[PDB]
C-alpha cells in the first residue's frame, strides 16, 4: 500500500510478540520493537556462564486453564510437564504455601482432618463488613495470627505497603485451601515449554513479515520509520510524558548465584515472609528439568525504583490509572495491550489471551 | 538525520565495524537476514544444553597481538590448541602431515633430519608453483598428494587441486618437526563463553540498534543513513549483473549421543571415505562438561548459502569485475569474507575491519 510497515509493535513480550505473529500470519507487515538486547521480554530465558538455564527476570512458571491459550502456544513450542510447589520459612520450617490441612497441623502441632480444619479456620475467623484489602480477603477467611505469619510481612517487604494500603485482589491471587493440595496452581495445564520460553519466542517471531528491532527505544526511529498503525506494551504513564505524574509501578533486583552442586532447595521456590531482604528464593533446575553437576539460583530483592514490574493496585492508583486510559482510549492510531500499558497484574496466560482477543478486535 | 551508518551482516565484518564507528559516537544501524547475530562464528545451546556451533566448528587463532588484543576487550578466553586427526589406510594420523604421519603410515623410523630427504626424493619438481596441486606434490610428492590432498579437495570443491590457485591447499603446510597442532599460531584460544556472548558484548553500545530477520533491501528504501557497510556477497549486492560469483556451500548434520565423548580430538578429516569431509566434537573445542555430546557432520555442496570463495585465475578476473563496481560505489563500503571474495580466517576479517575503520576516519 506505501512505504514501510501496518504496524509497529512496542516491546517484544508475551503482549508484543502474540501480536506481531498474528498480524504476519494475517499477511500484514510487522516491525516489532524493544529496548532490550533481546526478545521475550520478561518471559526470557538464557544460559548462564555454568550452562545452567535460568531466568534473568525471576522464576517464570506457565499455567493456564484455557484450552485456547495452550494450544495456541503449543504450536511454537513442546512441553515439560511441571507442578510447581512453593514453601514458606516459617518458625523455623518449610510449611506449604498456599495455607492448607498440612500447613496448620504441621504449625501448631494439630491433627485435624480437611472437615475439621474448616470449623477453625471459621473459629478464628475476622467478621469483615465489606472485603475491600488485601488484609481483609486474608483475615476474613484465616484469622488474625495466620495472616501476621504468612502475608503481613511479605506484603509490606514485597509491595513497602502494609496488605490493607492494598486492593484485595493483591493477596486474593494466593487462596487458602482446606484440602492436602500442595501445588501453588491448581490451574488445568500446567508445563514449561521444553527448550525454554526464548526458543519459543523465535518461533514466534519467525515469520517473514516480522522484522525485530532491539536494543531499541520506539521513540528513537517512531521518527523516520514508516507506520499506519502502533502496538504499544510499555508503561502507560511514560507513554504520555507522565503528564499526570508517575503512576507507580513496584520494581525488583535480582541475584543470580551458582553453586558446586546439583541440588539446594527442597522445591523451586521457598518464600521468606518473616526473614531476610529478599523474598524468596529459585532454583531454576526444578523448573526446567535441567540436569547438571551444578546449580543456579535467584534471589529477590523488591525494589521502589528500577524497570517497572509491578502494578499497584489500590484505589488512589486506580484512578490515577484512569485518566492515562482516557487518553489512551483516545489515541487514534494507538492500541495498548500488555501488564505495563493496561496497568493489570496479569499473568503470562492472561496476557496472551488479552492479546489474541485484541487480535480479533483488529478485524472487527 | 536517520543513522551515519547502514551495516549489513552482523558478523565479524560488521560487528567491529559497528563498535568501533557507535565508539566514535557515530548512530548505527547493523542488520542481518538472519534471526541471529555473530554470522558464521554464531554459537548456541542445542536441545541436549550442549554448546556448539550450528555453521561448522570455529577455531580462533591468530599471530597478531593486536587482533588478539582488542577481541580481549569483549571475552574472556580459553586457552586451545586445535588438533586435527586424518582417517587414512585405515589409521588415524596427524594432519598436516609431520614426522609422525610418515613414519607411522608407512612404518619407517626416519628423524626430522631424514624426512627432509625423504621428501625431497619423493617430490616432483615444478617449474612454477600456481595450482594447489602444485603447492602439494612439489613438496611431499605425488603419493602422499594421494592419500591426504587430492580425495579431500575434490570433495570439498568439486574441483581438482590442479583447477585450484596453490593458495587453497597451501593453506595446510608439510611439517618435517613432530608439532601435531593444526594451527602454529601464537594466539590460540577460545572464547570462554561462546562467540555469541562476545558478540553481544561488541554490540552492547547505546548508539547501535540492531535488526534481524532483516534482508538490507527490505528497508534501504524507507530508512535514512549516510553509508553503508556491506559484508555480504558482492555479485547478489550488483544483481549478478555480470553472472553469478562461485560460492562454495555446506550441509550440516547435527547429532547427540549419550556418551561422554566420541571422537580422539576435535576433528577427524575423511580424505578418502565417505560423503562427508570431517567431523566435529564442539566439547573438546569449548572445554564444556556435560553427560553428553554433539558433533556435526559436514557436507559439501555446490547450492545454498556461501561459505567459501572459489579460488581460481578465471574467479579472481570474475570478482575483479565487481570488485570495480564496488570502488565506484563511493558511499558503500565493502568488508569481509563474502563482501571482497577473500578465503578468509576470523582474525584476518577482524584486522581487515580495524583497518577499513581507520581508512573511514582517515586515521
Ligand atoms: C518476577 C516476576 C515473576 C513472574 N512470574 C510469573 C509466573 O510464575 N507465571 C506467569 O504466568 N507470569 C509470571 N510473571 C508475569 C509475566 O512476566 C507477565 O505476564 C508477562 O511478562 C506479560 O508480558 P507483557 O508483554 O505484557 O510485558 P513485558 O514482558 O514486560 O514486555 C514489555 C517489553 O516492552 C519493552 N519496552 C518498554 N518500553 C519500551 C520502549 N519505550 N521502547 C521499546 N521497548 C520498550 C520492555 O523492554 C519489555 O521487554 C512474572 C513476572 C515477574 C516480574
Ligand atoms: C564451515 C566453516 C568453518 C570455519 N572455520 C573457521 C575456523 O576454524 N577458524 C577461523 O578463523 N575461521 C573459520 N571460518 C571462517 C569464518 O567463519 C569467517 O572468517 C567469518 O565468518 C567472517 O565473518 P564475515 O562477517 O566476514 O562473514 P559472515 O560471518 O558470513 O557474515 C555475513 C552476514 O551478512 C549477512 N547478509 C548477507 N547478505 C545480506 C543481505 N542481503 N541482507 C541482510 N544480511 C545479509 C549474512 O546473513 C551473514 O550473517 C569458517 C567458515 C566456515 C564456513
Ligand atoms: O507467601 C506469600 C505469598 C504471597 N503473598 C502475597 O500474595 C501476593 C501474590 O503473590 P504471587 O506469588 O502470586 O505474586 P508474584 O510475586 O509471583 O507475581 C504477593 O504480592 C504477597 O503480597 C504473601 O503475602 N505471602
Ligand atoms: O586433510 C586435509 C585438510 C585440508 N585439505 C585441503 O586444504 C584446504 C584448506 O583446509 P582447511 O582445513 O583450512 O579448510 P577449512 O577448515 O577452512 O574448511 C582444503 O580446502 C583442502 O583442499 C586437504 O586436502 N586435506
Amino acid at each position: 500500500e506505501s512505504k514501510g510497515f501496518d504496524y509497529l509493535i512496542v516491546g517484544a513480550g508475551f503482549a508484543g510478540s502474540v501480536l506481531a505473529e498474528r498480524l504476519a500470519s494475517s499477511g500484514q507487515r510487522v516491525l516489532i520493537v524493544d529496548r532490550r538486547p533481546h526478545i521475550g521480554g520478561n518471559a526470557y530465558d538464557c544460559y548462564d556462564d555454568a550452562g545452567v538455564l535460568i531466568h534473568p527476570y525471576g522464576p517464570h512458571i506457565f499455567h493456564t486453564n484455557s484450552k485456547d491459550v495452550f494450544e495456541y502456544l503449543s504450536r511454537f513450542t513442546e512441553w515439560r510437564p511441571y507442578q510447581h510447589r512453593v514453601l514458606a520459612s516459617v518458625d523455623g520450617q518449610l510449611l506449604p504455601i498456599p495455607i492448607n490441612l498440612d500447613t496448620v497441623n504441621r504449625l501448631y502441632g494439630l491433627n485435624l482432618t480437611s472437615f475439621q480444619v474448616e470449623e477453625f479456620f471459621a473459629s478464628v475467623a475476622e467478621k469483615v463488613e465489606q472485603v475491600r484489602t488485601s488484609e481483609d480477603v486474608v483475615v476474613s477467611k484465616v484469622g488474625r495470627d495466620l495472616y501476621n505469619k504468612f502475608f503481613r510481612g511479605y506484603t509490606r517487604k514485597q509491595w513497602g505497603l502494609d496488605p490493607s494500603e492494598l486492593d484485595a485482589s493483591v493477596t486474593a491471587r494466593v487462596p487458602t485451601r482446606t484440602n492436602r493440595d500442595n501445588r501453588y496452581f491448581a490451574d488445568t495445564y500446567q508445563a514449561m515449554p521444553l527448550h525454554g520460553y526464548t526458543r519459543m519466542f523465535q518461533n514466534m517471531l519467525s515469520s517473514p513479515n516480522i522484522k525485530v528491532m532491539l536494543n531499541t527505544d520506539y521513540r528513537e526511529i517512531a521518527d523516520f520509520i514508516p507506520f499506519q498503525h502502533m502496538i504499544y506494551t510499555g508503561p502507560v504513564d511514560a507513554f504520555f510524558d507522565f503528564c499526570y505524574g508517575k503512576l507507580p509501578y513496584r520494581s525488583l533486583e535480582f541475584r543470580h548465584e551458582t553453586h558446586d552442586t546439583e541440588q539446594l532447595l527442597p522445591t523451586g521456590t521457598v518464600n521468606y515472609p518473616n526473614d531476610y531482604a529478599y523474598t524468596r528464593v529459585s532454583e531454576f533446575k526444578h523448573i526446567t528439568g535441567q540436569r547438571h553437576h551444578q546449580t543456579s539460583v535467584v534471589y529477590e530483592y523488591p525494589r521502589a525504583e528500577g524497570d517497572p514490574y509491578y502494578p499497584v493496585p489500590r484505589p488512589e492508583n486506580a484512578e490515577l490509572y484512569k485518566k492515562y486510559e482516557a487518553l489512551a482510549d483516545a489515541a487514534q492510531d494507538v492500541t495498548f495491550v500488555g501488564r505495563l500499558a493496561t496497568y493489570r497484574y496479569y499473568n503470562m496466560d492472561q496476557v496472551v489471551a488479552q492479546a489474541l482477543a485484541t487480535f480479533r478486535r483488529l478485524q472487527g
